[PDB]
């Protein structure tokens, strides 16, 4: 099992950048994929990316050349870089664990942060 | 002779990232020095980084390690990407431009934008990276 914490949130301009963490906690954190979801509010949670426990990644379409997933095992430490952020970014962002699964459904985790929000201005603003 | 504009800003938790851009109107961009300077409240507006025509940089000592300037010519664009962000990088950031400054001294430069906004979170909202 292991415990997840989310990190990094704030409201930005559109065309900016952010970087979540989600830092982990319990054993064999490197057996874990680890996905990153959204939930915007009256909205279903969704994929955003993966990350496999060798490194291969997967991205929504909605994110792709935009975000990039990332892992530092000795620090037991998953990122999203988020740049050129927009309007539909806007969420609450998860960090997803999981030993048996690295899909892009949310039923595949098992173990879940409790969340950071990320709001993006309207374009041109 | 350049007109600037600043974004990028926003309120980001301690420990977060942002990554203001600077983009430039005028002719010759890349003969052009950038500087950013930040002015946080009753705070003068002190220096941040600067990139020269060159590529050459220059950190302030508060930001070295956590802070990287660039520049894209070609998009007439320079950047400030800021990792583990602080209370003490609460400002209004700058970027300003100059063909003839290679020096700290805000009054070498003489081309300014409005300025961009950024607000970190206290320390203790920042968790205790690995
Ligand atoms: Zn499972
Ligand atoms: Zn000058």
């Amino acid at each position: 099992q292991v415990q997840l914490q989310e990190s990094g949130g704030g409201s930005v301009q559109a065309g900016g950048s952010l970087k979540l963490s989600c830092a982990a906690s319990g054993r064999s954190f490197s057996t874990y994929a680890m996905g990153w979801f959204r939930q915007a509010p009256g909205q279903d949670r969704e994929f955003v990316a993966t990350i496999s426990w060798t490194d291969s990644t997967d991205y929504a379409d909605s994110v792709k050349g935009r975000f990039t997933i990332s892992r530092d095992n000795a620090k037991n430490t998953g990122y999203l870089q988020m740049n050129s952020l927009k309007p539909e970014d806007t969420a609450v962002y998860y960090c997803a664990a999981d030993r048996w699964a690295s899909s892009r459904r949310n039923v595949d985790y098992d173990y879940w942060g409790q969340g950071t929000q990320v709001t993006v201005s309207s374009h041109g603003s």
